[PDB]
């Protein structure tokens, strides 16, 4: 390839000097007050995930690919976060959500409890509880939302409301008698009562809020899609009961009515638009099913009015089930659908008072090199064929997960298959029926007043401490102090 | 395991105040002129390969490992680095090597050249030939020198003085007659002839400096470590009769020696320990070989004498040769060392005046995993069978590699064998001679003056250009205006 300008060393001198430029201007460090807070969270988006979804973007414009740039790429500041548990060394969705959202490191499998805690036991949920900042903008005066793609009552999302000792306990039907006869609370019914005035609420998770048995309004003949709750209760009209009676509230499933409303009118939102888990974005139906940028652009839209700022947190949590599968294509179109909701939010806010910041919870075994060259598909093979079997094999690859595939002593002959397709399973090294986390570092992105104070290498839970500084709010407020 | 002070939120919220008390201090830039510059460069040392050492060094101390830091992790500044060449999407160690010495990006296997040369043709190196950041120290008037644990003449530290269409001309011994009739010198020749002022040099590749077929010094049995070079010229001689005869210059291949010098008397250094590639840590001799600490603090004491500073580069190479083998015990220990190696520079110097930079030049395909317990060995078994094939695997992994073992049909009982062993090989995906490398980015921990500009996603080839102008030398020369 090399394309004809990169052939000359003055052009790539020129844009060193530029970069440095802008760097030198970069020190007249912005001291304001961040009147809003915005986290954007891939779930397993590590850094190999990030460059191979930055050359997925550039293909996707018919570029070589590697000289394109991210949304996130274009945030002033970055720094490292270290992501184990107090009890795994390679973390588990909750133990990192709760680092990263109330700033304690717990035990993996508990959301909203400190490391005292032991999973399935109810006894220690009391007396052991950490809020998370999502509660402290709200006792501040702040606006606060929350919008994933996953089920609401899931790890990530669940760990800024709740306090429970297991992240199984979705609903009463998933609670062992024991625990339920101790005194204890779901998920689900927990997101309804902890915080009752939550401006924003968006994802899937429709099941666990209708009392057992009740058909679904959008699959009325798919019995996997009916109600679970045990108690009778309806968590949406209880959702909508908490509420004055003197302000707007919404609740919506499908894309035709949440296009529809007017966000300068509405107070309250609540959609739930699947069953369980919201689809793939390949596999989305765009025309009951909204994207990640449209509920992202409705929610900014809602939050934007009260003259005291807002928090929002946004979830990307697709990306681990495509790497859980071995679907390397679902999980990095997922992260370009992330990157595109980023731009999106970045274009309705102004950096002089808002402090934005793109992390991940943890990262992944996925690996991707073989001496490509420049312009080869992310998705492509190797040039070369390998020197001890004799035959070809991809760029990206799993250290374990459902692709090993060995039929009778020989690995597979994948010039007889289409590697390209949107669900294909690229080798791995060991048979699992899922493939597993990993125990590398993430990044983290930071662009707005105070975003230097993330500068270096830190632990996950010091994320969330400046932040709340940078806002004036939590147990520190020397910013605001005379 | 979880340690009793970690189950109370004070401790964390204690440390994650003072880590921002910390961050806040840092505000007061450091914009002094840098009298010193010191590089590190781990070869393949990725991300996932920082946290898996990290663990590693917090493990032979008798520690859980997870909370250890690094020398570098507490350099107070951190960025991420972008790693491809203008030929290839996954990149080789000599275009990268380029990049981060000499500003410009250029192709796979040319080293100090433009992309306007092609691969393996002479006379298409005219006129396209770019200096490194220590061409400039050095007409700075300041003091260089090179230290590496592979050989003098490898594309490392070969970019930093030569300019070659091919990475594979160590010397006249490996060049084609087309070559060497256009007029082609070799990477060993153009060592001793480009810059011939180079006050420290140590490493191996000893057999590229003498006469063919002449024995060598330490191995004198050994038929594979004699003379290559077929022109007859004795290049150690050279080296000497290039300095001043007023002056103090000495070549040493042996530790005792090395510790036998006064740094004070010294003028010019030479010392090739190898006949190829130094042994590795674990492998190592102490009583013949020197560590890499011991030679980088020699090499400081040396350099620290001239009044206008030095310019130092440090190359930990064997890392990359230790994933290339499939061998992640030797790769980790080599990272030990090169961090032990950064932190006895930082005790020798001042931050004041000094700024020291750590990077590599691209990563690999390992990966580690497991859902293991917290303190477990980074050599150990995952907690749980495989539920596909019922057999034990170990928490790390590579794509590709030598790793790969499936007789029968069937991979293998681990269990059998000695998983800890030095040279053991974890299993792989897909069966190679030699594991490749990674196309992922790349950490930068950067701490003194002005290492602020270096903050957020860079090209590589921005590397030095931010460097030289901390230290007022190469194009840009601003910093010190008046
Ligand atoms: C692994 O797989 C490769 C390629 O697989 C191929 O890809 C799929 C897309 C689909 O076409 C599959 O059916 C197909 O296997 C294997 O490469 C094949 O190797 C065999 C020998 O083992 C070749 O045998 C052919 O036999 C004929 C000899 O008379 C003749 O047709 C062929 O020569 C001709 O090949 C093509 C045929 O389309 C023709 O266009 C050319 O002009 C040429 O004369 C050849 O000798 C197959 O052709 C190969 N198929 C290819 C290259 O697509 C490979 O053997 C296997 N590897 C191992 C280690 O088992
Ligand atoms: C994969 O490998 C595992 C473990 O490998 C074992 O460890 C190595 C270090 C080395 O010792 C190897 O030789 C050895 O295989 C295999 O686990 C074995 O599984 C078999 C079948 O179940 C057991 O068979 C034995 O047969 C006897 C009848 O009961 C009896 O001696 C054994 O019970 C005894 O087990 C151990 C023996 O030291 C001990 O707890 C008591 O002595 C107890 O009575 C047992 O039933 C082997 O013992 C197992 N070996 C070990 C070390 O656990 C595994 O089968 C294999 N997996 C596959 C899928 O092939
Ligand atoms: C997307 O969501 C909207 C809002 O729920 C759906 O519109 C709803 O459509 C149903 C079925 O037609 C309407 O029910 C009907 O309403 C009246 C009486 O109220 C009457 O026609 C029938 O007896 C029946 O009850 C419902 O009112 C209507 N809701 C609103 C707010 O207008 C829409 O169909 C959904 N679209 C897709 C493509 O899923
Ligand atoms: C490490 O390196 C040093 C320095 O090279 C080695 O010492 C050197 O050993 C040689 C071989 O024995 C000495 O040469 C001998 O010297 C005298 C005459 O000068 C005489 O014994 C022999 O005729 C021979 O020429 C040499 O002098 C000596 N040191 C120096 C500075 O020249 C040492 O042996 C090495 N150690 C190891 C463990 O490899
Ligand atoms: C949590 O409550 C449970 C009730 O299920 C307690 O479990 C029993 O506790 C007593 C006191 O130690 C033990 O003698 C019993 O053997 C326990 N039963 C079981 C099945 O574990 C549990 O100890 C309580 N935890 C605390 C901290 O009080
Ligand atoms: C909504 O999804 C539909 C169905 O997949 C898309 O229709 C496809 O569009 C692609 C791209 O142009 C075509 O290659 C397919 O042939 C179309 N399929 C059908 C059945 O018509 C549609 O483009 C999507 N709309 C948006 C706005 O993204
Ligand atoms: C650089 O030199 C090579 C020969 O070493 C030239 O190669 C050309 O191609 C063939 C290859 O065998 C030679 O026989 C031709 O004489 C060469 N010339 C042409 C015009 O093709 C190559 O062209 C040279 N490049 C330049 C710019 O002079
Ligand atoms: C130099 O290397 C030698 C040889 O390995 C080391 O001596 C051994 O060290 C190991 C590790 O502590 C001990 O288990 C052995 O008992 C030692 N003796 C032998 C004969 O192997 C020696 O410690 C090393 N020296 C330094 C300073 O690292
Ligand atoms: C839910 O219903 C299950 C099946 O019973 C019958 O069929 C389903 C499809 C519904 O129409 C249901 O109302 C019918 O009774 C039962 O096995 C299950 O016990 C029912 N659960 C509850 C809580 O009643
Ligand atoms: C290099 O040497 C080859 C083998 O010679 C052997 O090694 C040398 C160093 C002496 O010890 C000699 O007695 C041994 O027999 C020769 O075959 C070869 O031609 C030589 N090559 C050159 C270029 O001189
Ligand atoms: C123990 O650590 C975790 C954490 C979260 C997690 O996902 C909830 C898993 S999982 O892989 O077992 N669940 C899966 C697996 N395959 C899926 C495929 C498609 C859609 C959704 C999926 C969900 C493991
Ligand atoms: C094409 O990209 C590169 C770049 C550098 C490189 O290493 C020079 C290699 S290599 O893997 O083929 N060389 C190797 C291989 N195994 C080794 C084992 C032990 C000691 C040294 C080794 C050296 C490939
Ligand atoms: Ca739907
Ligand atoms: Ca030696
Ligand atoms: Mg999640
Ligand atoms: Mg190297
Ligand atoms: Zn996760
Ligand atoms: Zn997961
Ligand atoms: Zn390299
Ligand atoms: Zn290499």
């Amino acid at each position: 390839l090399v394309p004809e300008k990169e052939k000359d060393p003055k052009y790539w001198r020129d844009q060193a000097q530029e970069t440095l430029k802008y760097a030198l201007e970069l020190q007249k460090l912005n001291t304001n007050v961040a009147k809003n807070v915005i986290m954007f969270l891939g779930d397993g988006m590590g850094v190999s995930t990030v460059t191979a979804a930055r050359i997925l973007k550039g293909q996707l414009h018919h570029n070589p690919g590697e000289e394109t740039r991210l949304e996130m790429d274009k945030f002033p500041f970055v720094a490292l976060s270290k992501t184990y548990n107090t009890n795994a060394q390679v973390p588990d969705s909750a133990g990192t959500a709760t680092a990263y959202l109330c700033g304690v490191k717990a035990n993996e499998g508990t959301v909203g409890v400190s490391a005292a805690t032991e999973r399935s036991r109810c006894n220690t949920t009391q007396g052991n509880e950490v809020t998370s900042i999502l509660r402290w903008a709200k006792d501040a005066g702040k606006s606060v939302g929350i919008v994933t793609t996953t089920r609401v009552n899931h790890a990530t999302p669940s760990a800024a409301y709740a306090h429970s000792a297991d992240r199984d306990w979705y609903s009463d039907n998933e609670m062992p008698p024991e625990a339920l006869s101790q005194g204890c609370k779901d998920i689900a019914y927990q997101l309804m009562h902890n915080i009752r005035d939550i401006d924003v609420i968006m994802g899937g998770g429709r099941k666990y809020m209708y009392p057992k048995n009740k058909t679904d309004v959008e699959y009325e003949s798919d019995e996997k899609a009916r109600g679970t709750r045990l108690d009778g209760l309806d968590l949406v009209d209880t959702w909508k009961s908490f509420k004055p009676r003197y302000k707007h509230s919404h609740f919506i499933w499908n894309r035709t009515e949440l296009l529809t409303l007017d966000p300068h009118n509405v107070d309250y939102l609540l959609g739930l638009f699947e069953p369980g888990d919201m689809q793939y974005e390949l596999n989305r139906n765009n025309v009951t099913d909204p994207s990640l940028s449209e509920m992202v652009v409705v929610a900014i839209q809602i939050l934007r009015k009260n003259p005291k700022g807002f928090f929002l947190l946004v979830e990307g949590g697709r990306i681990d089930h495509g790497h859980h599968e071995g679907k390397a294509k679902q999980a990095l179109h997922e992260a370009v659908e992330m990157d595109r909701a980023i731009g999106q939010a970045g274009s309705l806010t102004s950096s002089e008072d808002t402090l934005t910041v793109v992390t991940a919870d943890h990262s992944h075994v996925f690996t991707f090199g073989g001496y490509t060259p420049r312009g080869n598909s992310i998705f492509g093979l190797a040039p070369m064929l390998s020197d001890t079997d004799k035959k070809p094999f991809t760029a990206i690859l799993y250290g374990n997960g459902p692709g090993y595939k060995v039929v009778g002593g020989e690995r597979e002959n994948v010039s007889m298959v289409d590697y390209a397709h949107n669900n294909y399973q690229a080798q791995s090294a060991v048979p699992l029926r899922h493939e597993t986390h990993g125990g590398e570092d993430v990044a983290v992105f930071s662009k707005g007043p105070m975003a230097h104070l993330l500068h270096g290498v830190h632990e996950q839970n010091y994320v969330p401490h400046v932040m709340a500084y940078a806002a004036c709010i939590g147990a520190n407020l020397g910013h605001c102090a005379p």
